[PDB]
């Protein structure tokens, strides 16, 4: 195994744990971490660059979701990319719960992340945190 | 480069000229070939088994989007898997147009594509389409 493909096996042990640190190890200082657009009406959108834009966002992130667990099936790595594919289930703070699929794109640069971008059904996401 | 990358790339291709023998060429006689859950109000969404149910979606594609020109920037091939992520240029029947990105997850089995599964943001694929 890839010590990229470690880093990226590690930090889905991280979130699990709820350990920011373990979750921001696998970062470079620069990372750009992009959520879909139309996520923005909840704040969840968008490329946060940096560790401190990477943290703001998982601190609003209980605002609207109080519970995901992701299950990856799939890691494709190719050179410095990593590709993840997976469910997860996911609680919404309106009670609600629901599985989803996800896709994370991971492009690395020294062993550390410089891009990482999650791809989902944002119609589905939506119908499960509204009100 | 793999017999697979090549029929993944010449399938693009196919998809450029409008030519769907092209397009079904790439594809297992048993293909799950399949499009997000939030698109189902559009009849566009959830798992088309065999080539007869992904011609039946691709001649319904025309109903909301009058055109859709694809522009792949990487392939991450690892094994039987192929991931293309790209941009794609999106003119909706009702005139508007925007970019938009997708992520295209390929599996084959003796070089045809058991599975094929389009991941996007399906809130912006639906502003864009919509009335």
């Amino acid at each position: 195994m890839s010590n990229n493909m470690q880093t990226v096996r590690e930090s889905y042990e991280a979130f699990h744990r709820r350990d920011l640190p373990g979750v921001l190890a696998a970062l470079a200082p620069d990372v750009r971490w992009t959520h879909p657009d139309g996520m923005s009406p909840y704040g969840l959108g968008g490329t946060k660059h940096g560790h401190d834009e990477v943290i703001a966002f998982i601190r609003h992130v209980p605002t609207h979701i109080a519970e995901m667990r992701l299950a990856p099936d799939e890691f494709i790595e190719s050179g410095e990319r990593i590709v993840v594919l997976g469910t997860r289930r996911v609680t919404a703070v309106n009670g609600r719960s629901a599985t989803l699929k996800f896709v994370h794109v991971w492009r690395f640069e020294n062993g550390r992340a410089v891009t990482f971008e999650d791809h989902f059904d944002t119609a589905e996401m939506i119908r499960l945190i509204t009100a």
